[PDB]
């Protein structure tokens, strides 16, 4: 009863890049058990922000992926009290971000906090100079490991000139008190830019999340 088929959320984050300090603030909702969901974002310090939205915005929702009934949910089982993920993103030309990220549920709502560190990304790379144009489709590598779920993607972010830009990125995933720990499996995510404000200061987003079995 706990996860309902309709959530809303609340995010904050707290974050630098290259120095650059800035906070957002935003919500959102979908629809966990189809694994759906969009959000509304603002930038609330340090805008409007001098690099490229879309290394923020994979940081913005574990529990709105669609699990299919043999691959135990431990991001959706870890609830009421939650689960917390720490993330390290290398990137193709040296930049550098680290993530960690709280997530609990409060008066029907999942409440998340967010702490992001950007670093050595190029003063004339695609993002200190904003030459990025959103995602391709990913999925993330998932498997279980000391007790945790780990989670390894090679992300693709589209050049305004064409070609691609890469990171790779591995993060780990913990639920605050142990629940089942599923096998290994994938996640297949697209995550799209909606709507935003010529300066990026006010940002919509969606995503669609799947898990897929890897064997069987």
């Amino acid at each position: 009863a706990i996860i309902k088929e309709f959530m809303r959320f609340k995010v904050h984050m707290e974050g630098s890049v290259n120095g650059h300090e800035f906070e957002i603030e935003g919500e959102g909702e979908g629809r966990p058990y189809e694994g759906t969901q969009t959000a509304k974002l603002k930038v609330t310090k340090g805008g409007p922000l001098p690099f490229a939205w879309d290394i923020l915005s994979p940081q913005f929702s574990k529990a709105y992926v669609k699990h299919p009934a043999d691959i135990p949910d431990y991001l959706k089982l870890s609830f009421p009290e939650g689960f917390k993920w720490e993330r390290v993103m290398n990137f193709e030309d040296g930049g550098v971000v680290t993530v960690t990220q709280d997530s609990s549920l409060q008066d029907g709502e999942f409440i998340y906090k967010v702490k992001l560190r950007g670093t050595n990304f190029p003063s004339d790379g695609p993002v200190m100079q904003k030459k990025t144009m959103g995602f391709e489709a990913s999925s993330e590598r998932m498997y279980p490991e000391d007790g945790a779920l780990k989670g390894e993607i090679k992300q693709r972010l589209k050049l305004k000139d064409g070609g691609h830009y890469d990171a790779e990125v591995k993060t780990t995933y913990k639920a605050k008190k142990p629940v089942q720990l599923p096998g290994a499996y994938n996640v297949n995510i697209k995550l799209d830019i909606t709507s935003h404000n010529e300066d990026y200061t006010i940002v919509e987003q969606y995503e669609r999340a799947e898990g897929r079995h890897s064997t069987g």
